[PDB]
């Protein structure tokens, strides 16, 4: 359990070379395997939704020494550190002086929850939301307008959504259970069943 917090820069004092090591590790064995740490560079930090790690360091890629740069998601509360990703940087101390941002479309499988207003939940929750009401006739009444918790669950083949919102229609609000499920190349969501919350 350990954590960091305070937007800086220093020379690598400590042990940042092993920390550059474990992101690489994580990433080469999942969907990489061609980066190969040469040199440390330097160690940033920054606090980022609680505590984030901004390291670079001279890797080797295919044979051609380049500066790639690794963050990673710390949190206080439940203190566990985990890698986030890292993107190819230049001789700079800004991304190679070019938009380079962050990218995340991996395949993922396993029975656990989701976050809320993320690029998945607010997709599916939108969809499901305007799918359910036209699930019954062609309609366009409302549209997501707040989610409060989702959920994913790992079905036999396909995948579940357990994810609770509120809906707005006039100046109403009211709470409602969805349930989809998730596809590849099959259209997109498949809207199973729906609730309503107010029992």
């Amino acid at each position: 359990m350990a954590t960091l917090g305070g937007v800086h820069d220093s020379n690598s004092n400590p042990d940042t070379h092993s920390l550059a090591r474990f992101a690489v590790d994580q990433h080469n064995t999942k969907e990489n395997g061609l980066l190969e740490l040469v040199r440390v560079v330097e160690a940033r930090e920054q606090v980022v939704a609680g505590t984030l790690h901004h390291l670079v360091l001279e890797v080797l890629d295919a044979g051609k020494k380049k500066l790639y740069e690794a963050k990673i998601w710390v949190k206080p509360w439940m203190d566990f550190k985990q890698l986030q990703e890292f993107k190819h940087v230049r001789d700079v101390p800004s991304f190679t002086s070019s938009d380079l941002g962050a990218k995340t479309d991996d395949q993922v499988s396993g029975w656990r929850p989701v976050p809320v207003h993320d690029p998945v939940v607010q997709d599916a929750a939108h969809h499901a939301i305007k799918t359910i009401q036209e699930r019954s006739n062609s309609l366009f009444p409302y549209e997501l307008s707040e989610v409060v918790h989702a959920n994913a669950e790992v079905v036999d083949t396909s995948a579940k959504f357990d994810m609770l919102l509120k809906v707005k229609r006039g100046g109403k609000e009211e709470k409602y259970k969805v349930e989809v499920h998730k596809s590849t190349e099959e259209g997109g969501f498949n809207l199973k069943k729906v609730d309503l919350d107010h029992s």
